[PDB]
């Protein structure tokens, strides 16, 4: 593998009202922003530095989020590593013991299917210990032997004196994926902006959480600005980057 | 814990044939040291004294099959014999019984259907022959007990299953094959050596017909008879703890 070198540019601003706006350029005569090298980037950076910024448009529109579906043995994986830095071996070794203890069902699978019982079981937590507006009128149903899920909701993972931390962390996360799954979807008033500076164009993206739904067991806030504002550019800060295997 | 030791002689017959013996017994009382000295003591004493048969006794024996399993003997035997956790069996049990593979898991019955008898009895009669047979069903202390739902069905064949689920239900298979099959048959043999103030055993058959043991699969003592002089070879002390 031979990483590929790709360049940011991001741009501190002022409102007309003084509140700070941070944008990123990502377009360049009507074409990605993705310069490859210093000299590249800097050319563009002398470009930015005098332009006129002005807000092109503004959205506000209402967004939701749907939890995921319950893990199966890659996407355990997946999460595992991404959440808690865990490799494939020693999170297969980890579920494995879990397991064995009777703490969850089977590692090795490749279904999102939960059974009657196991859906009986977490709505009913649900409605315990989150309330109506959490619980979807009819079970959850994803894409797709059972999911990895925890064998009794009742047990969390600090209860599991016989697990170091690493363990009881894994099964905190099937645990709230497996809850999370069968609860009702989050919602966000979500807000973009775009932004044009000569032959650039600049983004903000925002949103407020109206309702947490799943993410209850389981970016920022855009100032007020309309369509034509003028901005005041503070600073640009270009960052160098590299693809990963 | 309890620390224990036990001590083992290695001996050797009058044609030269190796003979291995446990000591038992030490002044007409059970041997069994709780330390090192007390063992290296007997050990000292075992080491001079003369080995000699005292007695040999020959019989034949008769093994019968286990009853068909209920939920407590299903977790303990495959506890022992698969090294699975009470959990783990419970949770594959219930996979076989939800998958209709096995008769529901949660029970304290050995009793085995009118329809479960009539089907084993056939495979037996067709399978392993009519000496393994019994002339009437076998009965056993004791809802139904658990059991494959069809036995023609085998563990090899349940594509659906991971290893360890075909592993259960092979266990639960021969289980309720071999409750219902004959007593196998064995010609023993115990073998009593003094050794000074010490008394050693060896113990040892030779199956002469495998009855239930055909579905549901020690030693051979040397041929020496009483008052047959042995060599002792080597004397090893070993030590125990209770668990």
């Amino acid at each position: 593998f031979v990483p590929e070198e790709f360049w940011e540019v991001d741009a501190s601003t002022t409102t007309p009202s003084g509140e700070a706006l941070a944008l990123q350029v990502t377009h360049q005569n009507d074409k990605p922003f993705r310069p490859v090298n210093k000299e590249q980037t800097q050319a563009a950076v002398s470009l930015l530095e005098k332009a006129r910024y002005s807000v092109l448009e503004r959205e506000d529109k209402p967004t939701t989020s749907k939890p995921g579906a319950p893990f199966i043995t890659s996407t355990l994986q997946q999460a595992a590593s991404t959440r808690l830095g865990f490799g494939v071996k020693k999170t297969m070794m980890m579920a494995q013991r879990l397991y064995e203890a009777g703490y969850i069902t089977y590692m090795r699978t490749d279904s999102t299917n939960l059974s009657q019982d196991a859906v009986n079981m977490v709505r009913g937590y649900i409605s315990d210990n989150f309330g109506k507006k959490y619980l979807p009128e009819s079970p959850n149903q994803y894409a797709s032997h059972e999911a990895i899920r925890p064998s009794d909701v009742n047990v969390m993972a600090e209860s599991l004196k016989d697990m170091e931390a690493d363990a009881q962390k894994l099964y905190q996360l099937i645990w709230r994926q497996f809850v999370a799954c069968q609860m009702t979807p989050a919602k966000y008033d979500s807000t973009t902006l775009t932004v044009g500076a000569g032959d650039f164009r600049l983004k903000a993206r925002g949103r407020i959480l109206r309702f947490d739904g799943w993410t209850k067991v389981m970016d920022r806030i855009l100032p007020a600005v309309n369509k034509g504002d003028a901005l005041t550019l503070v600073e640009l800060t270009p960052a160098q980057h590299f693809t990963k295997p």
